[PDB]
């Protein structure tokens, strides 16, 4: 896979962010994870964690997987990086997202993220507390 440039337009919630990609505004949904909705337990914490990560980054990048790049709602589907650190993984490692929505052929980082989730669960972090 390849990292590509993007710029932050606006934080949205734990697993979605508005980015400018190839010069066009888009909503991106993070591959392979599910954060709680803002209205649910840990939802506010997941949103604040993603907000800080993307706002503080000097460089945002997106990395598409091998399969579909947009979902049925028109959201980009990608791994999002903030100064080289994957947001998707960092949420899972902190117990602020579960590994989820693992569709065959857009799942390159699945085992990396499942290892992060095992660690968060062993630490009883957040959703796993
Ligand atoms: C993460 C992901 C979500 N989706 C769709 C499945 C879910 O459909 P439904 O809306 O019908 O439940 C929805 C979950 O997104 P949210 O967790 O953002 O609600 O997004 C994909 O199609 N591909 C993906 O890789
Ligand atoms: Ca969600």
């Amino acid at each position: 896979l390849h990292k590509e440039p993007a710029t932050l337009i606006k934080a949205i919630d734990g697993d979605t962010v508005k980015l400018m990609y190839k010069g066009q505004p888009m909503t991106f949904r993070d591959l392979l994870v599910d954060t709680p909705e803002f209205n649910e337990k840990y939802g506010p914490e997941a949103s604040a964690f993603t907000k800080k990560m993307v706002e503080n980054a000097k460089k945002i990048e997106v990395e598409f997987d091998k399969g579909q790049r947009t979902d049925k709602y028109g959201r980009g589907l990608a791994y999002i990086y903030a100064d080289g650190k994957m947001v998707n993984e960092a949420l899972v490692r902190q117990g602020l997202a579960k590994v989820a929505y693992v569709y065959k052929g857009n799942n390159t980082h699945e085992q990396l993220l499942r290892k992060a989730e095992a660690q968060a669960k062993k630490e009883k972090l957040n959703i796993w507390s």
